[PDB]
């Protein structure tokens, strides 16, 4: 597995300029999650816990971007208005 949490800093998100990437706005919901491309995404304000059916779990808040592989399963579940930006390849 290659996901990796990390909140980019002032500093990287210039590089990582999320302004330019869509956006995208959802209510505390529960989502079924299923990858097929690697992508990347960047929380802007909410809360989502991620648990992958290998047994993994990643937890991304307010400003946190994270790496998944292709074909990645797992279950997302908003806790608070969740508003990210995107970065699919």
């Amino acid at each position: 597995m290659e996901v990796k949490i990390e909140k980019p800093t002032p500093e990287k998100l210039k590089e990582l300029s999320v302004e330019k990437w869509p956006i995208w706005e959802k209510e505390v919901s529960e989502f079924d999650w299923y990858y097929d491309t690697n992508e990347t995404c960047y929380i802007l304000e909410g809360k989502v816990e991620v648990t992958t059916e290998d047994g993994k779990k990643y937890v991304i808040e307010k400003g946190d971007l994270v790496t998944f592989p292709k074909g990645l399963r797992c279950r997302w579940k908003v806790l608070e208005p969740v508003r990210k930006h995107y970065n699919l390849f």
